[PDB]
């Protein structure tokens, strides 16, 4: 009943800064956190950061960590990832997810398309 819309991918030099945006239709259940994802060919999802819907806490993988931000706004029902400092390393498919808890990834049920985001060497 969860609909998630990403936007904001594409490709970007090494070294530089995109933010990604995720439109949400409804509200997070059974849990109460949204997340932000990636997976990269051949290779499992990975959990990138996450927030607490609940009271704005945010958890962030130790592959992002000082470089991506996640955010809300709880207005527009939109959250937020902000990433800087992009290295090759960081491309994949960035899926938004609704409804679980922090990075674990089963415990969410609502997951978007995903928008592909390319850096360069
Ligand atoms: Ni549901």
């Amino acid at each position: 009943q969860v609909q998630l819309v990403e936007s904001g991918g594409g490709l970007v030099q090494a070294g530089g800064s995109l933010r990604l945006s995720c439109a949400a239709s409804g509200y997070p259940h059974p849990y109460l956190h949204m997340g932000w994802f990636r997976q990269a060919p051949g290779k499992e999802r990975e959990g990138v950061a996450a927030m607490d819907s609940g009271g704005g806490g945010t958890l962030y993988a130790d592959s992002v960590k000082g470089r991506f931000t996640i955010s809300r706004d709880k207005g527009k029902n939109t959250v937020y990832l902000q990433m800087d400092s992009l290295k090759p390393e960081d491309t994949a498919t960035y899926y938004c997810a609704a409804g679980g808890y922090e990075l674990r990834d089963r415990t969410y049920g609502h997951w978007g398309q995903g928008t592909q985001v390319t850096v360069s060497s």
